[PDB]
């Protein structure tokens, strides 16, 4: 089986991110969750690693171009989730850009399910700042940490 | 009749904002125009109150979560205007988020009419910064103030 | 023939920008490439002028409202390129706004071709920051300069 990179800021990690990973796992020998910089990066990477206990998942900080990171980690797939039509336009453009940058890497999309489509990082982060309960939307460990 | 909250930054208040309020009034006992922070908040709230003379309208500063503000002010409806397809995606996601946060509150949309669809706050604000006449797009009081 | 203004930040100038200009030239006596501020403006204007050698092209810095700039330079057309559905919504709103600001000016669109649709300024700029090769996407002069 191939290896996939699942990049994001994960600021915070949501139930939606976890769902995408769990749903994609049967296709890949390994999924590497690559955390890009924007609370601290290392804190976020630790937090993700504690939530994602499946042995096929590795969490690392994303440095450099994603396609270079993918090459380095022997990954020929980029995993992305799609929540809405507004996502699709940007991801479609990024997939194309990354294809031109490195045609050996393929981008695949899983649709956000059910009650994950509205749950976005910037949305959840807005809630946290205003003092709202965000625990329905994130893993328990993340809620505790927030 | 129920009570609605009409939230926004209103920076500046446009003819389009006023139009949405006037058109929604027949459905509500009261509309509370909730001004979120981003010229000063208190100046903006004063300016809106001077423009919106209908006794069913109250202008207040928005603190905290919108659904909490709505609860506090006995409002079970959130009024939003929709100008374009790009609006809809974000408002649809926010309506869902607010439903999960507080299922007792309902979100309703009125479409922007006619020659209000292109008139957006960030658009009008760009014009002001560059020294353009923005008086066709805002209430006279707001034009004077700008 | 009429005169068109082709405004943008051109930060950096891409092959896609050049393509739009070349494709539009047969319709206009002159195209004025108007560079808005956001590496330095004057450096960017110089760089564009060196790339665009066709005598019907003039490069200048954009000051003030675009419709005022257009009037000053005897231009009754604004040239814009469209890459994606996400572009269209914003350009449609801006065209309308500029029509109300100055109904004598017309906005026209050319679709991005082929392998230019994904190549956007903020995309290319993200690549440069991370140390990627951006030379497939920009004119040689621009690549050298970056």
């Amino acid at each position: 089986k191939p290896i996939a990179i699942y990049p994001g800021t994960f600021d915070p990690l949501t139930n939606g991110h976890v769902d995408i990973i769990e749903r994609a796992l049967p296709l890949f020998n390994k999924i590497i969750v690559a955390c890009a910089p924007t609370l601290k990066l290392e804190e976020r990477v630790n937090l993700i690693a504690d939530v994602l206990t499946d042995e096929r998942v590795e969490v690392l900080p994303l440095t450099g171009l994603l396609v270079d990171f993918a090459k380095t980690h022997q990954a020929n797939f980029i995993l992305r989730g799609l929540r809405a039509v507004s996502d699709f336009d940007y991801e479609f453009q990024l997939a194309h850009m990354n294809y031109q940058l490195s045609p050996e890497i393929e981008t695949i999309f899983l649709p956000a399910r059910e009650g994950y489509s509205y749950v976005s990082g910037t949305m959840v982060r807005e809630i946290v700042t205003l003092g709202g309960d965000v625990s329905p939307f994130v893993p328990p460990l993340v809620a505790r940490h927030l």
